[PDB]
């Protein structure tokens, strides 16, 4: 009954129906994104109506669509035309990616490129890479991928030890054909191997660890109702799922008492971006947006038990849509489950002679994708405090070059002639607020450094103060990890006992934005990674921080483009977009597979309460 | 046989016997610190001599004395009468916190303070705090302490609740003398109570919370032998415990094959320092040295299996002196276990077709520490891929005051009459580092971004820079988040299948340090505190950032008298020091016992290792 469960495959089947009936799937066509759409504000009417919105890919150069269905009436609600040299192509299709290697083979640039490199065109695997917006005229309104080749010895072999440098070609994926091929020169290809389960590799397996077993005896904490609604430790949430976004958090409330408390509508990542930053013209080009170009959802792993998630694993298998309107379900696609999370709170006191100790604990949701040569966990945590975390996790195989005679400013050495270049994993949070309702502010919290002298005799004294940002003109913020800061979301008509407003804090980790120079391409297409806090005034249609169609779109669209708006965002339905990423120079010990790296942001009450949330934990 | 044992309670015993029999423990002597001396630098001959460092304090006014024995041979080695006017007063006794406010309760001055507010003298509790050193010239030499009154309503009632506003005493403890007594006005006292385990307070408890169980069905996979040393997952190292400094890691080392490669020759927390932002006279002067002042190791708690410690725990139960020089045991005052710490690495490659996932563990050594209304938990983890972390855990019941009419810009309100005045929780982590041996040397990096043009065409390259220091005067840096900035201790002797320098990485959290004026006492005698990062030479004697006796200590000691030495740090024996803490305004939601806030830092592997180190996990 709740508008807000996952998609199901009569869905996907039915919207399958509604379009081929409506002429809009014939043999020519292909789905690119297929996803629920969210509920409207005020939908307190019970109506509920279930819609979908479809990009339709056509391979014979027709103009895609977007249409919206709804499965509810079995009815088509719109159906346009894109002009993507206007508004940006759709994402890349998994069908397009074998698409690039099979057309290079048979083109002679290519194999002439392979000849003078004694390199087995049968062993030369090609990474196909999104294209970005540069200089090619004659790219615009076509779809071009971009091919970086890699040499596999055998067909367990790791490819990514043996990039083939100097050499990189352009694709047009609908025409079929070769647009460039760049050959800068010859470059040894690396001969390590870089087989991470090759006995010769590893050595002898270690046998000294001990198992740790971790059970519930009694089953989880947590119920999961009507599908995917949560229910754990005063917590009330949905869990949903989008092929393009992954996780989706819904509805998250705290039971205070007897009331239902909002907090947050809607949590996601709503993009990111991976520029590398070799200057190289063979990898100056390559900027992944792995949520817009790709759609990180629909290479989510299936999650195994006792491997990758530990414990007593609760599973939601959702269901895609695949090329053809078929459905597809993700096994074990999200693992959720509870994990101890150490001491909660501890005091020993002489005076009252009472020895007191609580333990914490956090519910975790999670789902791991695969792109290429990258791996991305990505996890929400709620903790037994009020507290909200989110977390990535990166891992997988770094992407190689050669290391060129000479050094590089731009690239590490993992092995004998074997490079990393330099780049960055940013990540779009996008916080759709709700702090006891829809009426949030926010306001940026700085310490104030105090001078000795008058009121101050012993210059002891330090305060904080608070600016609350009250057009959208004024909400492009960067981070001060010198002054503290950190940013509070409030809701004036809502108070606590001291007749404070209610509010959570945002604490971020104050790793470095966007590098890349202001005037580059990626900086123009990659805008919201320039500044780490952006708060908008909530809009239907205002999704993702890149725009609706992100592969090669010039740039512009997304958040400069809302911002100008310059709505009023001082108690109004606001929307927190928060960047966050890390920034990678390779090192050693990330290869031939990389140890997880991690990086996020963390939600803490701040006088949200009346008082510590967690008095009525028992002992245990 | 190990010289890094844990001192015995026979050990203590026998200083005990030395220290009597050479005239220097009479009935009028305290024992304010006891602790075994490391051994010194070149100890290859297995000519161990065991000694101990103790300070003797003299309650009838006698100058206190520092004094080296040796328990191998049964001799005093050195002892040394102490000017405290010059170097500094000796540590807290903890028989000294009663006498503060069994003095006041004969004192004219305070029971009229005290009438003045109908408050029963049997009633009224005295926290007995430092005193620091600032304008009252009669202090100079005498031993005093500084005295804050709360009121317990009955005797399991939480005095904390009740702050006794406007007033404040300074005792000398050695005369036995109230020497001031400060009334300010009338504040009213705050009423509510603020008793965590009073059902009145808490509600019904949860009855939602199913048991979570972590077992090790074949034991754990760390050894322990000769008491206190450590192997695990190629990790080597051995623990010792102070009193002063708490846990101390000593000979952290990794097995890499066949060599045992040596990384951090000592680590602890060597100082913290909690000053108040509060310019109130009642508590202007209000910073606590808990290391230095109070010694965090003597309050260690004894922790309790399945509530402070949870899983497979292996206890070790130091031994300590007490005031007399008698042996006591702080029973299971270490825990020592590991824990399952998610995935370690994952890649699902398309090509090979092969899908690999490993799991993650760390070996967590722990203990918490009560000083008055605090509590804090230290916590050090060893990770299998070579990452050493450390983490503070704050917990306890914020320290009051009274919530002034009208409100206060350095005073939080956590219930009606009630605050809590904004502070600081600043430690410092001493490293005596030894990266493949003594020959170290600290690069400071720093992310660099590049103007697009000739040779960066389309405004995508950034790099880094590395700045060796290489003299102690240049070697006190502070913390750039913008440019992501870390710092690199390496080896430039020992190198890599690369040819590079073996090094580890320093993560900081980039907190905010010191906030007071730089003209301020504390800042003079927490100098230590204002900047993130110094590194000094290798010195027997430099051991703690704030020399030996910080207590009524006036400035300029430790740190910043090392550093004017300018010693060459380029390729030397070497210690960093970093600073690191948390900036704590406190909210509704940390009262009345506060949930756990962490702050910390880690390092990581650079170029130490050949490859990952972890690729001879097994799957399980
Ligand atoms: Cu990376
Ligand atoms: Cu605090
Ligand atoms: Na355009
Ligand atoms: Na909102
Ligand atoms: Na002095
Ligand atoms: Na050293």
């Amino acid at each position: 009954a709740s508008p807000f469960r996952l998609a199901s495959a009569g869905e996907i089947s039915e919207v399958q129906g509604i379009l081929r009936t409506a002429g809009l799937l014939g043999p020519e066509k292909r789905i690119a994104y297929l996803g629920v759409l969210d509920p409207a504000r005020g939908a307190g009417s019970e109506a509920e109506d279930r819609r979908f919105r479809v990009f339709i890919h056509d391979v014979s150069g027709a103009r895609p669509q977007e249409v919206t269905v709804s499965v509810t009436n079995g009815t088509v609600i719109s159906a346009v035309e894109l002009d993507t040299a206007a508004t940006g192509e759709l994402p890349v299709l998994e069908e397009e990616f074998e698409v690039v290697e099979q057309l290079l083979a048979t083109d002679e640039r290519w194999l002439k490129a392979l000849a003078a490199r004694n390199l087995d065109v049968s062993k030369v695997r090609v990474a196909p890479l999104s294209a970005g917006v540069f200089e090619y005229a004659e790219e615009r309104g076509r779809r071009i991928l971009r091919g970086l080749a890699f040499v596999q010895d055998f067909p367990e072999d790791s490819a990514w030890a043996h990039p083939v440098d100097g050499l990189v070609a352009y694709v047009d994926v609908v025409s079929k054909e070769v647009t460039r091929v760049i050959d800068t020169g010859v470059f040894p290809v690396p001969a390590e191997h870089g087989n991470y389960t090759d006995p010769e590799l590893t050595g002898p397996l270690r046998t000294t660890q001990k198992p740790i077993s971790i059970t519930q005896p009694e089953g989880p904490s947590f119920t999961v109702t009507g599908g995917n609604h949560i229910e754990w430790e005063k917590w009330s949430l949905d869990v949903g799922f989008d092929v393009r976004e992954g996780v989706v958090l819904h509805n998250i409330a705290f039971r205070d008492g007897d009331r239902l408390r909002p907090i947050i509508n809607r949590a996601s990542i709503a993009e990111m971006v991976v520029p590398y930053g070799d200057p190289s013209p063979i990898r100056s080009w390559q900027n992944y947006f792995d949520t817009g170009e790709y759609l990180v959802g629909q290479y989510a792993n299936s999650l195994e038990l006792g491997c990758d998630c530990l414990g007593d694993i609760t599973y939601l298998s959702p269901v895609i849509s695949d090329a053809f309107g078929n459905p597809r379900e993700i096994r074990n696609g999200i693992c959720m489950h509870e994990e101890d999370w150490g001491i909660l709170a501890k005091h020993s006191d002489l005076w009252s002679g009472i020895n007191y100790t609580r333990r914490n604990r956090r519910m975790v949701i999670s789902f791991f994708t695969t792109i290429g040569n990258y791996d991305y966990g990505f996890y929400w945590y709620l903790y037994l405090d009020g507290t909200i975390e989110f977390e990535a996790k990166a891992t997988g195989v770094v992407f190689t070059s050669a290391f060129p005679e000479g050094g590089s400013d731009n690239i590490s050495q993992l092995a004998p002639g074997l490079g990393a270049p330099f780049h960055q994993h940013i990540f779009s949070a996008r916080l759709d607020m709700a702090i006891d309702g829809f009426t949030n502010r926010v306001e940026e919290e700085d310490v104030v450094r105090q001078t000795m002298g008058p009121g101050n005799e012993r210059g002891n004294a330090f305060s904080r103060k608070r600016t609350v940002l009250t057009r959208e003109s004024e909400a492009v913020r960067e981070a001060d990890a010198r002054t503290g800061r950190t940013w509070i979301i409030s809701n004036p008509e809502s108070k606590n006992r001291l007749n404070e407003p209610v509010g959570y804090k945002l604490h971020a980790h104050n790793q470095p934005t966007l590098l890349a120079d202001p005037g580059s391409s990626i900086a123009r297409r990659a805008a919201f990674a320039t500044k780490d806090l952006w708060v908008t005034r909530y809009a239907d249609d205002e999704r993702y921080p890149t725009g609706d169609f992100v592969n090669q779109h010039s740039g512009g669209a997304g958040l400069p483009s809302y911002i100008a708006q310059d709505r009023d965002i001082d108690g109004q339905d606001i929307v927190v977009w928060h960047t966050f990423g890390l920034t990678h120079f390779p090192r050693v010990e990330d290869w031939p597979i990389m140890p997880v790296d991690t990086v996020g942001f963390k939600l803490r009450p701040e006088g949200f309460f009346d008082r510590s949330p967690v008095l009525d934990v028992p002992a245990n």
